[PDB]
Formats: structure tokens, C-alpha cells, sequence
């Protein structure tokens, strides 16, 4: 959120999770932005397909 209620942001690569907690997705597809802070510098919480999870927010970008 940050500066807002709503957060969106468009995948450009495509990003595999390595653990079961991490988000998974390909590149070109609106994400959800849970929390920009999750007690981790340069780490993204969102939520794809009823799930959420960590990951370098470099494989997307937000619109704001």
C-alpha cells in the first residue's frame, strides 16, 4: 500500500519460487501488492490465485 488502499503491478519476467512460501509467475500478468514491507529490504508480498508470498518485487513493476 504505502501511498494507497490498492496496489498493482505488471510482471515483465518470469519468476519461480523456490520455496513453497514463494510466489510463482510469468511475465506479463497484474499481481496484487499485500505489503511492500515484510521485515526483509527488496521483498514483495502479493497474492495470485487465492495465494500470498514473498519475492524481489524486480519482476514486476507498479504503477505508482
Amino acid at each position: 500500500g504505502a501511498m494507497g488502499a490498492k496496489e498493482y503491478c505488471r510482471t515483465l519476467f518470469p519468476y519461480t519460487g523456490t520455496n513453497e512460501d514463494e510466489l510463482t509467475f510469468r511475465e506479463g500478468e497484474i499481481i496484487h501488492l499485500i505489503s511492500k514491507e515484510t521485515g526483509e529490504a527488496g521483498w514483495w508480498k502479493g497474492e495470485l490465485n487465492g495465494k500470498e508470498g514473498v519475492f524481489p518485487d524486480n519482476f514486476a513493476v507498479q504503477i505508482s
